């Protein structure tokens, strides 16, 4: 596929979101769904367009599968790659750490020369601090199934439509 979606899941939520994102793009012909627990770093090298999915459920720590590959991200040539991000989190229970893991990953991958795409507005949320916020925007799509499960569908549809322009799929 044109787009490689790599996700780490903890409670299953990230996988569910990953499948919805794939569906909204057009299905398996357009987006490959890859569990990062099953991937080598070289698997990310094969895509010009990447979507990186990671939940935040333990403050200070990355999801275990992303933590295990984090140092090997250096073996990927990220130069020229367009990379989007999404994360599941709880903005009420983790108001000081909302979507931290998504921000940790974007910071690493952007430092390797990739171009972040898919910035997302913070105004639809209620939180105090986030490592994923740059210049009053999220680095990617923030999902909260605990507090805003009714918003997830239209957030994904809106974000994917925005990514199609940045990923050159728009007509
Ligand atoms: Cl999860
Ligand atoms: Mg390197």
């Amino acid at each position: 596929a044109k787009i490689g979606l790599f996700y780490g899941t903890q409670t299953g939520v990230t996988q569910t979101i990953a499948e919805s994102i794939q569906q909204e793009f057009g299905g398996e012909s357009i987006v490959d769904l890859n569990d990062i627990a099953n991937a080598d770093a070289s698997d990310l090298n094969a895509y010009d367009y990447l979507i990186i999915g990671c939940p935040t459920w333990n403050v200070g720590e990355l999801q275990s599968d992303w933590e295990g590959i984090y140092d090997d991200l250096d073996s990927v040539n990220f130069q020229g790659k367009k990379v989007a991000y999404f994360g599941a989190g709880d903005q009420v229970g983790y108001s000081d750490n909302f979507q931290d893991a998504m921000g940790i990953l974007e910071e690493k991958i952007s430092s390797l020369g990739s171009q972040t795409v898919g910035y997302w507005p913070i105004e639809g949320y209620d939180f105090n601090e986030s490592k994923a916020v740059r210049n009053n925007q999220f680095v990617g799509l923030a999902i909260d199934e605990d507090n805003q499960p009714d918003l997830t569908k239209n957030r994904i549809k809106t974000w994917v439509s925005q990514l199609k322009s940045e990923f050159g799929l728009a007509l």
